[PDB]
């Protein structure tokens, strides 16, 4: 599924990442428009095997099972697939145990470098939350 830019706003509040961490839901937002363009099946094969999945583009090596993974973990106890649903709740409680890990959103590159310290709150203007 491709979602809305509000649509996916009010996807991620409902499922209680509005401030997660102290996350405002626009750095959420932002983030998944980075990784996925909003696209539930994206993916992205990485240089070590491991492979992203999802609106977040969560990865193999820690936080998912894909059986194609040497060494990886499952962290979030999960099948890989489980982050390409149309229904976003495996990405997000993935994503709530990434974000407790230590480093806040930087674990997700493209946050880093795309998003951490702009206006983020652009991302949810105009949406009704």
């Amino acid at each position: 599924k491709v979602f809305g830019r509000c649509e996916l706003a009010a996807a991620m509040k409902r499922h209680g990442l509005d401030n997660y961490r102290g996350y405002s839901l626009g750095n959420w937002v932002c983030a998944a428009k980075f990784e996925s363009n909003f696209n539930t099946q994206a993916t992205n094969r990485n240089t070590d095997g491991s492979t992203d999945y999802g609106i977040l583009q969560i990865n193999s090596r820690w936080w998912c099972n894909d059986g194609r993974t040497p060494g990886s973990r499952n962290l979030c106890n999960i099948p890989c697939s489980a982050l390409l649903s149309s229904d976003i709740t495996a990405s997000v409680n993935c994503a709530k145990k990434i974000v407790s890990d230590g480093n806040g959103m930087n674990a997700w590159v493209a946050w880093r470098n795309r998003c951490k310290g702009t206006d983020v709150q652009a991302w949810i203007r105009g949406c009704r939350l």
